[PDB]
Order: C-alpha cells, then structure tokens, then sequence
C-alpha cells in the first residue's frame, strides 16, 4: 500500500498473509480474505507459482511476534476455472485455499463479511484497502499491515479512456486512482472493505495496478469484484 497508514492491530481480523517457502524461511506474497475457519478468498493470480504456501492469520508485524498469529498450511487451492494468467484483464483473478486446519477466531482472527450477490458500488463510495505490499513503486513491503482510504471509481468513469478504458470489466471494482495512495505489489488477493450499511465488507480482492506504477493518477486499483463470485464461492465450499 503506497500513501497508506498503519492499521489499528484488531481493525481488520479478515486479513491473512499468504507466505511461500523460501529456503529455511517463509516469504510474504500476497494478501487474503478468511471466508470460512479454514477456507481463505484470494487472487488466482497469486497461486499461479508451483510455491508450497501458507497462511497466516492474526499478523501485523511479518517481522516480529505480535503474540496472536496462527500458522496453517494450504491444503487445497480452488482457481476459478475461467481464469488466465496472460490475461488478467479478462477478469476471473480469484482463488479458493483449504486450510489444513481451521483457525481459531478471536479479535485478531475474524471472517470477513462478503457483500449480497450482485452489488455494485455507488461511485465515490468508502473503502479501505489493506495489506503488507510495497510502500512505493519499485519500493519495499510494509513491516506492519497498513490501510490506505480508496473511494470506488465506478464502470463508466473507470472503463472510460482515460482512466483503464477496455482493460476494466464489470466484473472489478476500481478504487483511488489519486496519484497518492494505492495497492501496490503484495496487497494482491487481500480484500477492499467498503462500509455498507454501517458494516464494513469485503467487495474486492486486489488484482492489479498499472505496469507504470502503483499510485498513478486515473489508474486506480483495480480488484475482483466479490459481489459477482457469490454463487462460485458457495459452489467451490458446498463441494470442498
Ligand atoms: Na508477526
């Protein structure tokens, strides 16, 4: 998150840092949104590497003991079988993982509430993303899990061509595009959290940014739109 602040440590308990195995150590990736005790939404697009991967729940500091982590292996990775990694504006960037165990909850370890099928944002709407991604472009990752206030960017100003035209489709959810704050690499497959009837949930999953830099003005960050794998979600759960 580049333009970001440090989160609260009980803010958003929904956020899991997806880690591979490097060497004797483990190496944050990507973020993720726990759905179910052991069922964890992210981007497909992070689960493309042949990588032994983990995740971990209750962090905030991936470079000291908060006291409150749980480490649980991935068991089973469900990508969305229309996904293409060469073409990630086609849209589809979303993966299922099992969890070899279920986590405990507690008020670091929470399930995060995903929007009713179908929803769409009115533009301008109050999000936040999160994760531990770069700070800047061609920066370094966050130590600490931090929040940036992105406000939806609707279809039409979104797909206009100013902003990413063809390269957004409905199924995505644009946010911030204000050249100071942004997703950048490694907040892909955490969650946007948008409050909603007084209740903050989950309306994307962070997929891309431009191949010109994290925080570029008219190109906000652009996610998976939840609203629109509902039905997908529950079918890969039902059957898993
Ligand atoms: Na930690």
């Amino acid at each position: 998150v580049v333009g970001g602040t440090e989160a609260q440590r009980n803010s958003w308990p929904s956020q899991i840092s997806l880690q591979y195995r490097s060497g004797s150590s483990w190496a944050h990736t990507c973020g993720g949104t726990l759905i179910r005790q052991n069922w964890v939404m992210t981007a497909a697009h992070c689960v493309d590497r042949e990588l032994t991967f983990r995740v971990v729940v209750g962090e905030h500091n991936l470079n000291q003991n908060n006291g409150t982590e749980q480490y649980v292996g991935v068991q089973k990775i469900v990508v969305h079988p229309y996904w293409n990694t060469d073409d990630v504006a086609a849209g589809y960037d979303i993966a299922l993982l099992r969890l070899a165990q279920s986590v405990t909850l507690n008020s670091y370890v929470q399930l995060g509430v995903l929007p009713r099928a179908g929803t769409i944002l009115a533009n301008n709407s109050p999000c936040y993303i999160t994760g531990w991604g770069l700070t800047r472009t061609n920066g370094q990752l966050a130590q600490t899990l931090q929040q940036a206030y992105l406000p939806t960017v609707d279809y039409a100003i979104c797909s206009s061509s100013s902003y990413w035209g063809s390269t957004v489709k409905n199924s995505m959810v644009c946010a911030g595009g204000d050249g100071v704050r942004s997703g950048c690499q490694g907040d892909s497959g955490g969650p946007l959290h948008c409050l909603v009837n007084g209740q903050y949930a989950v309306h994307g999953v962070t997929s891309f940014v431009s191949r010109l830099g994290c925080n570029v003005t008219r190109k906000p960050t652009v996610f998976t739109r939840v609203s629109a794998y509902i039905s997908w979600i529950n079918n890969v759960i039902a059957s898993n």
